[PDB]
């Protein structure tokens, strides 16, 4: 059980190169199962889920190799069943189902059990494929799908916004007969990236990024080269790292237009920001940030995945700020940990009232959410003394070696194996 020992306070300044988004690389890697010709997917991060995905694709008959790119040859996929042993640690494995049924007419994926029913993650994927004409078979532990001929385009109205089901329906629809229209489609940049990857292969999709996506099915998809977009949450995390430490940073290989809400909030906190084609710079000019008011909402609004980071920013800012979370009902576990580090905050339902303090104090802390855990590491960078963040494997699964990037910005951080 690795931990990070962080010693502060340190001002974080320098340059950081943003990694590709795991949340775009994953749907793209599964969409590659539709490709009849070789594909090179560039800017893919080296994270556990990518390894799990490559192993799963290999089990299906895909030829896969990687470095910064992942090379895929799905010309000879010949096993349409994703087994429990390879999918048990990754819910994203459901994304193998739609491409297999759309291209080969059959697919099966193992699913984890549970006593709870109703609004389970996989449900909308199942009903989406059923609307496209697939026959679905369910038994506890798995979902099997098949189609007699080709899937058929359909007009689908999503009752609730779902990134996962939008990807499943959009990807499978590329090989359906006719036109598919997805109403109330998820608008996330990762949806746009996946749609653009499919178009690079020969698909016909429009409306990605808006609440209505239209797909005109084609007979087959080819191959090509595609570069995964930058991780917007990693970008925001490093921008906040500079903003809370009186720092100055340049994030390279960034995509500013995926962070409009975040950049606006950082400007309200007092940051001097400039943006280029593929970069963002932030300079606090040695100043403490000013408190801000934040309400999370679906993209393109302020992202819930930046909420913990901005809570930390408010907790060391000048003034009182309120953070309101409207996406998740219990995403404030970072707060008690920051209170133990000296922060002043009150939890009122789905809001946290923050009263900024000048300095935090080191403590032994831990959070299970990836973003909350990364925020504790950042707090450790600016807190007086030593902070030990436990169970950092959560961070390791979503950030490509964060301690090395932070160390290059001036952080005093060490990975400790055990104690
Ligand atoms: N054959 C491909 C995989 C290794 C790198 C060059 C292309
Ligand atoms: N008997 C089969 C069910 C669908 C995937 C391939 C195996």
């Amino acid at each position: 059980m690795d931990k990070f020992r962080v010693q502060g306070p340190t001002r974080l300044q320098g340059e950081v190169t943003i990694s590709g988004a795991k949340n775009a690389a994953l749907p793209i890697l599964f969409a590659a199962l539709l490709a009849e010709e070789p594909v090179e997917i560039q800017n893919v991060p080296k994270l556990k889920d990518i390894d799990t995905t490559m192993k799963l694709l290999t089990q299906l008959g895909t030829k896969v190799e990687r470095x910064g790119s992942v090379w895929i040859d799905a010309s000879n996929v010949n096993n349409f069943s994703a087994p429990y042993d390879l999918v048990k640690t990754m819910r994203a494995s459901i994304w193998a189902l739609g491409p297999l049924v759309a291209r080969f007419g059959q697919g099966q994926v193992s699913l984890p059990g549970g006593c709870a029913i109703g609004a389970r993650p996989v449900d909308l994927h199942i009903f989406g494929l059923e609307k496209l004409g697939a026959e679905i078979k369910l038994e506890e532990g798995y979902v099997k799908a098949s189609v007699n001929g080709r899937l058929k385009g359909a007009h689908i109205v999503m009752d609730k916004v779902s990134v996962g089901a939008t990807v499943t329906i959009m990807s499978a629809a590329t090989l359906a007969e006719g036109t598919t229209i997805i109403e109330n489609a998820a608008r996330e940049p990762e949806i746009v990236d996946t749609a653009n990857f499919l178009v690079a292969l020969g698909a016909k999709i429009s409306g990605q990024g808006t609440d209505r996506i239209t797909i005109e099915g084609v007979e087959r998809l080819g191959g090509g080269v595609y570069r995964v977009l930058p991780d917007r949450i990693e970008t925001g995390t490093f921008l906040v790292a500079a903003a809370i430490s009186g720092g100055k940073i340049v994030c390279r290989n960034a995509q500013p237009d995926t962070l409009d809400a975040v950049l606006a909030k950082l400007r309200e906190a007092g940051a001097d920001i400039e943006t280029g084609e593929d970069w963002i710079s932030l300079d606090m000019h040695g100043k403490r940030p000013k408190a801000v008011t934040v309400r999370t909402a679906p993209h393109p609004a302020f992202p819930t995945d930046m909420q913990a980071q901005f809570t930390l920013l408010n907790l060391v800012a000048e003034g009182t700020g309120v953070i309101t979370e409207t996406i998740f009902e219990n995403r404030f576990m970072h707060v008690p940990e920051l209170i133990r580090m000296g922060a002043h905050a009150e939890i009122e339902s789905n809001t946290v009232i923050c009263h900024g303090v000048e300095k935090l104090s080191g403590a032994q802390v831990m959070a299970t959410d990836l973003r909350a855990s990364a925020s504790l590491v950042l707090a450790g960078c600016i807190a007086e003394g030593t902070t030990v963040v436990d169970r950092i494997y959560h961070i390791d699964r979503g950030y490509e070696r964060i301690e090395d990037k932070l160390r290059a910005l001036g952080a005093n951080i060490e990975r400790v194996k055990g104690e």
